[PDB]
């Protein structure tokens, strides 16, 4: 009577194409503009949908009951261009990659926006370079 | 040197976020009205970057390199109410189910929007009914 189905890898699959779709800067709803001292100042356009869902503080930012007309700039300050790329990638590839001087850096900015996996991950890292 | 990290199903736990904020009507940029034959009319509310991560029919739909401002109401003819549902559901759900004698009108439905999954899965199922 009821058929049901489940496609494990669909959201692996999904995000792929919604990463590419970033890369492609279409549909993109926010520009992330990150100015930080000393460094130069970066855009980041992506979804407001994709950041709300790897991100509490993003998801807080962005549902304020209004369908605000097409493109929004956000200034961020207080983290780094190079840090707001990792956790944008993370956000839409579930992954991320750093060297170790810039690992802190990265836990201040999962923090910020409260991404636990990350801050987690940062977390147990810097406890074994210890001793 | 270089320190990376991977959530496993960190795309799961966002797809259900993605899927509470449809839900909610939070961010979503698309209005999908189904009008078919004698059935009522009906509205699905949708995020156009999700629709678009899980059907090439969605993807050439709304990426026509325009940042179209607000919502954007979209007129779809020729699929049923309920099978509309169900594939929604399965882009921000990545499950689907329905009851043996609909199954036909969702791989309709599947292969109109080319969610091939969705489509091997109803052939599949389709077979095994057979003899
Ligand atoms: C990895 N995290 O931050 C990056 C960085 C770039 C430039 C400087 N230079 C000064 C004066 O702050 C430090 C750290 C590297
Ligand atoms: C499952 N797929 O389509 C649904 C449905 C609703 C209403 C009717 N009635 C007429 C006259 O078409 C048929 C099928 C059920």
């Amino acid at each position: 009577r009821t058929f049901s189905y489940t496609l494990e890898d669909h959201t692996k699959q999904a995000f792929g194409i919604m990463n590419e779709l970033r890369l492609s800067q279409q549909l993109c709803d926010v520009t992330l503009q990150v100015k930080y001292q000393d460094a130069p100042a970066a855009q980041f356009m992506a979804h407001k949908v994709v950041l709300a869902s790897s991100s509490p503080v993003f998801k807080a930012m962005f549902t304020n009951g209004l369908r605000e007309q097409g493109m929004e700039v956000v200034s961020i300050e207080g983290i780094h261009p190079k840090v707001m790329e990792r956790l944008i990638e993370f956000a839409y590839t579930a992954s991320i990659s750093m060297g170790e001087k810039c690992v802190l850096h990265v836990m201040n900015g999962a923090v910020m926006y409260q991404i636990d996996s990350v801050v987690r991950a940062c977390a147990d890292f810097l406890v074994q370079q210890l001793d």
